[PDB]
DNA sequence: TCGAATCGCCGC
RNA sequence: GCGGCGAU
DNA sequence: AATCGAATCGCCGC
RNA sequence: GCGGCGAU
DNA sequence: TCGATT
């Protein structure tokens, strides 16, 4: 419970260190450099009170034991009390987890009739709520919602209302829980400072390991290797080329020769930011007024609103807490010229930056942030200029002649809040309002100063859909690759509207011929009561849908999901949820008299529909889990018992050179309790869950990486502002961005069938039963590749 | 139907007329009048679009029976229609046979309510397919809404207490959608007596609303029937028309409606001198006149022409001349931060229970709607006057005498518009002014329970804050987290000003200052209450003296006794339930903690009348019921038990603490009764003594006469709207709030004479106890206040003269139930003069 | 058996 | 009249 | 048969 | 682990 | 729901 100050020595020896400073300040100057190792000592500072305040807050609450500090004593200590329990003879392990929170947390806020009443009453609370768990397939249902519910009063609360249920349809001493807590304390006994001395220098360590990273005032030191990167001091936490979970998965790419991955890397680093100071002064004002500057501009149904509005309080104060955050950084160094920010990547290959506040943030973190070093803006930079601001204000469905239209009829209003950014709220009104408003300033500037007028705005070119997009690449889908504009067309392609067009004709089909309604009587398990219950034919079910409408907000959700790899189940509920259940709550919905004989209706229509408009998308995704499947499964002898293959990794090269790792591996024996919180085999079904994810992600990653050098080789791009899919650069550089990230692409799948790589790194893992079952490759389509330099709406 | 616009000639002689012109020019000059006529022609112009708007919405909903034009006719034509649907009855029943499809279904609704429901539905129909077998199907339909639902209300006790919720909800398909849900809880506790309602099928109700149909063009004829395509069984159809004078009828009447509804608008010029009973105010001769005294009957109007009352006559005019301005610099914040937020003060950043919750937010919308449709329309008044150098506001008086402005954009509105509006004619403000300047800016941010030495250090001390927020109120909302914002940031706007250039600074500003209890400072200035008229700051205190931590004082020390001593828990029997003790109920209370929250709107409510019962349903709704949504009221187990236990505690300690307000009260409503009664000799039943009103004469010497009026008959439909003798408890609810509203009246019209007469002050902001002139008068006019209100009670015993004027017409029967005169007390009205927090 | 301030604006 | 807003 | 299940990264909270 | 928020 | 483990 005493904290030594991490401050004192470790943080000191980071602005101390002679090598670091001597370095840094040759190429950026004294001031310069010790600015950023000052910035650093701070960020390390930063997060020791981080720590400091979220322990204080668990030892007035008791929740010690959930703290990190104060579990690695638990688990050494937990062991021993089981087996002393058993010894001196609910779950044995249970109730010693019970006794060692219930003490540490009776002590953290002193009499052994106190703890022991504490731990009695608990346990007879846990049994109670365990049983029912303990029937399970009821349980599960109630155990949804009882993971919803934050904290054991609403926990008890909700156990309290599913006991009564479930005694209405029938699944189912205040001395002696003192005297069970004094036995449970005896056998403890059996099982003081020097233990708490663990658990405070623990938190000391952890104090020293968890940074509130900051921008860099200088530019990053450049990635020659695995780790050190990124920020220049020596810190207790170096930063690592790769976030891996474990060690291990760090190490292997201490050998592999990446040459092009570490200079897109190195050169995404290189860019220059600044804080957009109009920006920043509006946002510093609406902010003081509105808890989000943009939220309201003025310009049974029941019970669920109920849910909503308790999730949407909790979700503004969750908004302003980042939003505070981030003004404060932007305030901060708005002053400085120039700041940068580091970037690593994740397991997969996608480029995050490191500081908390980056330029992949929200709308408001987008536009206060702008890149330093411009180039005059000249025509081609204006008709950019112009196309971005249309795509801030929700413009991006139509073809360009259009957006750049749109901004002309509205220049006035776009001249007013440039002028006067609090006197029109035209801006906040957009789509992405915060990104608009730096846009109008630009856009104020090329009219007041001409085509000269030097302009450092990020323009920001986004994908339609990646991972579709990079998948009709991969196997040559012309059908897919139109619904995702890849092929060059003369309006922007919906894939939303197709799938929904698409619906449309299965619905009209089902219509005027369908299944006709059946009806089949039904008798509940516990009533025993016989009802009877109509199941709609697909006749009356599309009756439903066609009455209803059906846009592009139907299906919308099920083709972004398709990446993540959703499939009919989970249409389903997204169908209930999105648009099924709000149209009831609104009165609307009259048709939908059954909500999930709708919802399931319409998810296998979605599905059916996503199918025939992305075929190589859905196939890829097969082949790869199938492919996951397969190495991920033990292979034993029946009689034998003996394994011929062990569960195996699934491994792959980008054609950046970046290899991945996926081994997602689950642990043997894990206990959770109702009432309190619960405290290495690969996991198979999360190998075939995320290996279509993982690996489109892998390409996209390798595209942006690829992108980023070849712009900066073949071109002059200097200045980068990259999100996963998403390039930006200043508006003179912007049309040979556009060049790049198409010639890339192109490049890549013309050079490298990706999949047949994949093939050829698993194929000898097989086993010989193995090899039968593995699908063939799916064939490529028709789609020729250098059609996608032509077009304009693929944007990537 | 369709309506000739009054405008092109009616509306065109409010410029016209020479008069109206010369009277106006010879006083400000013909342009003067000119800006003024035209802006009263627009008043006239806006004021009749609006009314065409709500009648081609309430055409579109069928509502036009609603609307005022025709309530007319309808009134003439519903007894023809009754009579011939008794008649009907009577004869249907007469002949021998099979009785007619539609004569059951017609029986279980009123006779009345039929006549109605056919009218208003046909009226609907025709107004907004004209075919009788859609618009027999309409009739029909709505008679069995009321038939099935009806059931309900007539049962009739438990219908009481969803009456609330059932008008609560707008709009039929909610109406109907809440009835269905009540319908079914009431059947399954079997109160309907068991019968589910069977429902029509389609071809009853065709036949039900046809015979309606047939039995008005018998006996009302409104409606007419032709036929179309006669002999044809394809396309044999019959329609229906409206008769066209009555459909003249109601456009007559709404084009005169829609002349005599206008939007008043502030004045450019000083406000038309009252020099009787009519036409003061605006200049030009109007379809609407304003009125002096804002009257329901023109006889209770006409009792005002003979009577001679100079000094309330030159009250209203010399509040009428007091000269406004917009303030600008308040405009301008409000201009920007309104575009950015619903209410601009509302949400600043800073550093059963669920259904009702669901109420709650319902009521939350539309209260959100209704607030910001008038902050609209004051900041286009107030942006539209932005530019006069002055504007006026015309002042006439309530049938008991209280004064309002007379324009929709008044200085007695909400604290946005009294911070848009300032004065205009100024003064240097000085040493006094700069004080009161201070102390006002120390009540607009909410320190006002504390001495006048510690205001003063409150602003002093807050300096850096009121200068951050004059220099950039949008920079700093310090200003918008006050208790009254616009008005608080209108202080650091001048207190900015005397800094910059010192206490030569001309300052404009309305300096208010209120009356804490009007009522209660009233009460007991007439009875000489002592205790009373300290704890409403009457006499001189040590301190600000607040009534409800008086009374919250007062009820903790029951509490604490009550917690001691005081009646155990027993357990009742009840049509066994347990009935908990004054010890227990004590025990809750003292663990929420009683503060002036918990008596304060008991005591605003005594003047109104509210006692112990009223008390009550405040209490479980102020306090118990939100702790227990709160999760607090845990304590409160029971919580009507514990509401009635603090309702008599606050009661015990109100009565205690301001006796004269009880005592008085309390005898002018038993005079009400006395005379509201009629009293008739048992054995003879004639009546001696008729029902009487009741009438008395303000110090200042206006007359007021209380004559609430109850009508003979009325109507009440489920779904559709509802459409002289004494009325005896309106006479004994009203008379004692009415009479001291009508004692403030006089107080507030005496302040305004003898301020402006004694002294010079020439500009007033009044809301009927709040009294504000420019800094430079202030220290005047808490002169003014003071010294009026000694001079009444000590020249004039009101309920003494109140007595003299209804004895006469007390029968003798009567005589003996009069309480006597209440004794009057030991206080000295001279210590008003000395009293720092009466404010009047 | 019943009941338990005045004035305006908006909506129905 | 009913629903909501505001003034005292 | 029984039965389970139905993307990555970051911040805040427990 | 759970919950909420944001990025793609 | 149809695949997946079990």
């Amino acid at each position: 419970m005493n904290t030594i100050n991490i401050a004192k020595n470790d943080f000191s020896d980071i602005e101390l260190a002679a090598i670091p400073f001597n370095t840094l300040a040759d190429h950026y100057g004294e001031r310069l450099a010790r600015e950023q190792l000052a910035l650093e000592h701070e960020s390390y500072e930063m997060g020791e009170a981080r720590f400091r305040k979220m322990f204080e807050r668990q030892l007035k609450a008791g929740e010690v034991a959930d703290n990190a500090a104060a579990k690695p004593l638990i688990t050494t200590l937990l062991p021993k009390m089981i087996a002393r329990i058993n010894d001196w003879f609910i779950k044995p392990e249970a109730v010693a987890y019970i006794t060692i929170k219930t003490t540490l947390a009776c002590l953290t806020s002193t009499t052994v009739q106190a703890v022991a009443s504490a731990i009695g009453r608990a346990i007879e609370d846990e049994a109670r709520f365990g049983r029912i768990r303990d029937a399970k397939h009821f349980k599960k249902n109630v155990e949804e919602q009882l993971n919803k519910r934050v904290g054991h009063v609403y926990k008890k609360a909700f156990m309290q209302v599913v006991e009564a249920d479930m005694l209405s349809k029938g699944l189912l001493h205040k001395e002696d829980s003192i005297h069970v807590g004094v036995r449970c304390i005896e056998m403890l006994i059996e099982s003081a400072p020097e233990y708490a001395e663990a658990i405070a220098t623990r938190a000391g360590a952890l104090a020293g390991i968890s940074p509130m990273f900051q921008p860099c005032v200088v530019p990053p030191k450049p990635w020659t290797g695995i780790t050190g990167g990124g920020y220049w001091a020596n810190g207790r936490r170096p930063l690592a080329l790769v976030r891996t979970h474990s060690k291990k998965a760090l190490m292997r790419y201490e050998d592999v020769y990446m040459p092009e991955v570490y200079k897109a890397i190195n050169i995404a680093q290189n860019t220059a930011w600044k804080i957009n100071k109009k920006v920043l002064a509006v946002a510093n004002v609406i902010t003081k007024w509105k808890h989000c500057p943009v939220e309201d501009i003025p310009a049974t149904a029941w019970k669920r609103a109920a849910a909503a509005v308790y999730r949407k309080d909790k979700a503004r104060k969750s908004r302003r807490i980042s939003l505070e955050f981030m003004l404060e950084q932007a305030n901060k160094f708005a002053n400085h010229k120039a700041i940068w920010f580091p970037y690593n990547m994740d397991w997969r290959g996608r480029v995050y930056a490191v500081s908390m506040f980056n330029p992949q943030g929200n709308d408001m973190t987008k536009g206060l942030l702008t890149l330093a070093k411009g180039k005059p803006i000249g025509k081609e930079g204006y008709y950019w200029l112009k196309i971005h601001g249309a795509n801030c204000a929700g413009v991006d469905k139509v073809p360009f002649p259009e957006r750049i239209k749109f901004i002309e009829e509205n220049h006035e209003n776009i001249m007013a809040c440039a002028k006067s950014p609090l006197e029109n709220t035209w801006w906040a009104e957009q789509d992405s309002p915060f990104c608009f408003l730096a846009f109008c300033f630009e856009y104020a500037g090329v009219q007041h100063h001409g085509l000269s007028y030097n302009c450092s705005l990020p323009l920001a070119f986004d994908g339609s859909c990646s991972g579709i997009q990079h998948f009709s690449a991969m196997l040559r889908d012309e059908v897919g690759g139109r619904a995702v504009n890849l092929l060059p067309s003369e309006t922007v392609q919906d894939i939303y509207g197709i799938v929904a067009k698409k619906v449309n004709e299965i619905l009209q089909a089902d219509a005027i011929n369908g299944t006709d309604n059946e009806v089949v009587t039904v008798t509940d398990e516990n009533t025993g009561e016989i009802s009877e219950k109509v199941k709609l034919g697909t006749k009356a079910l599309a009756g439903q849908w066609l009455a209803y409408g059906v846009t592009r907000s139907v299906t919308k959700r099920s083709v972004m999901t398709l990446a993540y790899g959703s499939k009919e189940f989970g249409f389903r509920q997204q169908v209930l949820e999105d648009t099924i259940q709000p149209a009831i709550d609104s009165g609307k919905g009259l048709m939908f008299t059954q909500p999930n004989q709708a919802a399931g209706y319409m998810a296998k229509l979605i599905w059916e529909s996503v199918s025939v408009t992305v075929v190589a998308a859905v196939e890829a995704m097969n082949w790869l889990k199938s492919a996951a499947k397969l190495l991920a499964a033990e292979v034993k002898d029946k009689k034998t018992g003996e394994i011929l293959r062990k569960r195996c990794a699934v491994h792959w090269v980008t054609p950046d050179g970046f290899p991945v790792w996926q081994e997602y591996k689950k642990p043997i024996q894990t206990r959770l309790n109702l009432m309190f919180l619960g405290q290495s085999e690969i996991d198979a079904h999360k190998q075939e869950s995320g290996i279509a994810p993982n690996f489109v992600h892998s390409q996209d990653g390798s595209h942006l990486r690829k992108t980023v050098v070849w712009a900066h080789e073949k071109y002059g791009i200097e200045s980068f502002a990259l999100i996963h899919d998403s390039f930006g650069t200043i508006p003179a550089d912007a049309a040979n961005l556009f060049k790049a990230v198409r010639e890339t692409m192109v490049d890549t799948y013309e050079s490298c069938d990706v999949l047949a790589d994949f093939y050829d790194q698993f194929a000898d893992q097989l086993h010989e039963s193995q090899l039968d079952k593995m699908p063939a490759l799916p064939a490529k389509g028709n789609l020729n590749l250098r059609d996608i330099l032509e077009s304009d709406f693929a944007f990537a």
